[PDB]
């Protein structure tokens, strides 16, 4: 038995600079995962252990991928540096723990990448306007990859605290139009990203342009929601994992919306991408996404 | 973020030298676990992820203890070799404080819980100890049992006789190596089964009435160390009912009824029927690793 490598957030960052290297293996993983028993992924739905005394939670997210031949576990905490994560990478041939690495950078990057994959498939024709609700870590990681991958004529932002949206707009490279309400930000928007910690709906279907695509990334708890019933039930609903969406997403559970497809099914050709219709991609994240990122990082680090 | 501490196997051993210090917090943890919600332990049943391509398995064992105010996760692999690591978090903010070897922790806490069960359940006049198996668990059980108890004779059987002789010459006191399980258990007051046998090796017919058995091996729903006569005739104690019903082939395949959790005995909710033949079926649970990891981390961080 020997000690694992430790890779800091900076070291992870140094080995995850290129979305063109992250997107392809994510697409493959989503597809393989959605094949279920016809693929090679073993991923139990995330386990959450409450830490009631301190208003905290520990998420446990193991996965094995036969196709990548990779074995990982992400451990994530949230306390009401509030979000923290670590990823463990094992030698799949003998179980040895090879690496413990920061999970924060990975969470930022793989989440944004999965949203970008969904948007490539689901954005309507004439997607000129992007709208981001929220101004935190995920707002930044999404903005980064979306402006790399796509060309929008306008990017808009609303945030609960306007000052933080204005800081965002000052910090990032391109022009961001800070809006005074959600309604203003989303009216006329073709692609929407919701990356907030809202617990009750902030985005109402009445305001959404027919055909818009929404990446619904927040409200990551079964009692929490970012979207109203009109939007959840009017939109064609795509998810990352059916099992996770029906356990963890308040938007899905409380609206009672039918799930049309997993993103992986669209990628593999099993289900259609109805980009012309108003679409919601409800994202929860899942262990195999962390596995893909951790493997990329580890392979890059270990090869020099 | 601050880098976590990494504690190797030898550093863990260096900070778990005293069973005297490990037993009391384990007793409290077992009692609190068995109290259920009001005991403050959050411990989901072990998740096992198969790695079929390499004939392996990953088990993930998280726990929170309100009483100790500690948050851990053990990750263990078994490949058809067992390797474990324990992560210890700051419970107030989720920061990863330590990554430590899990093999030494597992060896120590398992032996300690067997010792707790044995203190409660060994028959009056217990003079003879028998160990079946001769691997890591045999060593840890031997160390703590000869420290906590006073046996007049210790016997051992192992499938491979050479490894039992190596054990007998390696450990401090006298060990009588026996050529069969039956020989080793005949007349024994306390028995420890620490093998990877998949089919029964220990038959109730051979067990002295009143004997206490710590059944530590066959840690899979399709594996067994004990026969039906022993499992059905003995008073059956476990660490976790839920885990025993999911993970133990001895319990599942025999159809035996579980009398009590060890924690219920400790708290007084269930009696210790030490006069009867008793089996403590140990699966292990996350809160035991939590106790040991906290003791280790606290000792190490103190200097
Ligand atoms: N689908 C997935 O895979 C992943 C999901 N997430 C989820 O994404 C969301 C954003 O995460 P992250 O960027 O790291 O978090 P951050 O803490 O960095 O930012 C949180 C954002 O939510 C806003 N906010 C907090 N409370 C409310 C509220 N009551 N109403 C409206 N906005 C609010 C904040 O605004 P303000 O400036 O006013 O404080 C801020 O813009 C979270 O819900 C998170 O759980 C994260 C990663 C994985
Ligand atoms: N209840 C709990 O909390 C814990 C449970 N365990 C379980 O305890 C047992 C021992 O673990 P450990 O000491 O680490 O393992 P080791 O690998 O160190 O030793 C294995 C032992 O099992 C024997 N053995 C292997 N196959 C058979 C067989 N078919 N029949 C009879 N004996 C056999 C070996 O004998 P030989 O020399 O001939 O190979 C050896 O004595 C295992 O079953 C393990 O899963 C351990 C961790 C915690
Ligand atoms: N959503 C991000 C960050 C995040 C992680 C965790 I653990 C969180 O706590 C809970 C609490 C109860 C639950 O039932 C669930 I599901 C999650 C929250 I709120 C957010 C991620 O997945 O990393
Ligand atoms: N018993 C020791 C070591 C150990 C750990 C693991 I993961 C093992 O593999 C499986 C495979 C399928 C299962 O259903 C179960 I339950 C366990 C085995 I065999 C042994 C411990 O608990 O650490
Ligand atoms: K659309
Ligand atoms: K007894």
């Amino acid at each position: 038995k020997r000690a694992p490598a430790f890779l800091s957030a900076e070291e992870v960052q140094d080995h995850l600079r290129s979305s063109s290297l992250l997107i392809p293996p994510l697409e493959a993983a989503l597809a393989n995962f959605s094949k279920g028993p016809d693929g090679g992924v073993m991923q139990p739905v995330r386990t959450v252990v409450p830490v009631a005394k301190h208003r905290g939670f520990l998420g446990v997210m193991p996965a094995y991928s036969a196709a990548e031949d990779a074995l990982t576990t992400k451990l994530v905490t949230f306390y009401e540096p509030s979000h923290q994560a670590s990823v463990l990478l094992f030698d799949p041939s003998n179980g040895s723990l090879l690496a413990v690495m920061d999970g924060n950078v990975i969470t930022a990057k793989r989440t944004a990448a999965v949203s970008a994959i969904a948007t490539k498939l689901l954005k309507p024709p004439g997607s000129d306007v992007l709208c981001i609700l929220g101004a935190g870590v995920q707002a930044y990681s999404h903005y980064e990859i979306f402006t790399e991958q796509f060309s929008f004529k306008e990017v808009r932002m609303w945030n609960r605290t306007r000052e933080n949206a204005e800081k965002f707009a000052s910090t990032v490279q391109g022009d961001v139009r800070v809006c005074s309400s959600v309604q203003e930000a989303v009216t006329g928007a073709d692609v929407i990203i919701t990356v907030t910690m809202a617990t009750e709906p902030i985005l109402f279907g009445e305001w959404v342009k027919p055909g818009a695509h929404i990446n619904a990334v927040g409200a990551s708890r079964p009692d929490w929601r970012e979207l109203d019933d009109e939007l959840m039930r009017q939109a064609v609903l795509y998810v990352d994992s059916r099992e996770a969406a029906l356990k963890e997403s308040g938007d899905v559970l409380l609206s009672g919306a039918d799930i049309f497809a997993e993103l992986g099914e669209v990628i593999s050709g099993a289900k259609p991408a109805h980009c012309e219709k108003t679409t919601v991609f409800k994202s929860l994240g899942m262990a195999v996404e962390d596995l893909v990122a951790a493997k990329l990082v580890y392979d890059s680090w270990s090869s020099g």
